[PDB]
């Protein structure tokens, strides 16, 4: 077949019931994730190839970056609780990987302050049980598949994208193959 298990995707040996239709995992320490955001815009290109209104979910992971990796998962929970993902994703990626000005939870907070989130409202979210539960939700989603690599995308709790099997000579061709594979998997 044109799409084959082991080529563009792999199939989870234990499928996960109740998962979101499209689920992405990333780390602000992950270099391919940085590219997926700034250069390839993978999430937006996948969204444009799926029907209107499909749910897409994106979670941060703990396993890169030690203490700060976990702080970043909590900060991503804050961003999701406050609905400010689009305001903080690029400055968090650049603060970690480009300028290397993010070295502490305080430096993370500065990114949110600079993006116009009020200090009081950041701190209230950071300490909230709603955010504690969003941290648990991110960890649980990752744990369901003993995730050890990002960027990762799962479709319908069943299929895992395999970008290792896609053309990397051309960035736009790669994005198109990735998104068309997601579309194919979502129609399975
Ligand atoms: O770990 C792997 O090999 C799989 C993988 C995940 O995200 C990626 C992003 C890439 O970025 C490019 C660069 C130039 C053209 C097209 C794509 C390349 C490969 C991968």
């Amino acid at each position: 077949a044109q799409y084959e298990d082991g080529k563009q995707y792999t199939t989870l040996e234990k499928p996960v019931a109740g998962a979101p239709q499209v689920l992405e995992f990333f780390s602000f320490f992950c270099p391919h994730c940085y590219q997926f955001e700034e250069v390839l815009h993978i999430s937006d290109n996948v969204k444009k190839k799926l029907p209107e209104g499909v749910k897409m979910t994106k979670y941060h992971v703990n396993f890169m970056g030690g203490d700060l990796g976990k702080d970043l998962t909590q900060a991503w929970a804050v961003a999701m609780a406050l609905g400010v993902e689009d305001k903080v994703t690029v400055p968090l990626f650049e603060g970690v990987q480009k300028t290397q000005t993010i070295r502490s939870a305080s430096d993370i907070r500065d990114v949110f302050i600079n993006a116009g989130i009020k200090g009081e409202e950041y701190d209230a979210a950071w300490n909230s049980f709603v955010v504690k539960s969003l941290v648990a939700q991110q960890e649980k989603a990752a744990a369901d598949v003993q995730l050890r690599g990002v960027p990762a995308m799962f479709v319908n709790g069943k299929y895992q994208l395999n970008p290792q099997g896609m053309d990397t000579s051309n960035m736009d061709v790669f994005v198109q193959q990735y998104a068309d594979t997601v579309k194919y998997l979502s129609e399975k």
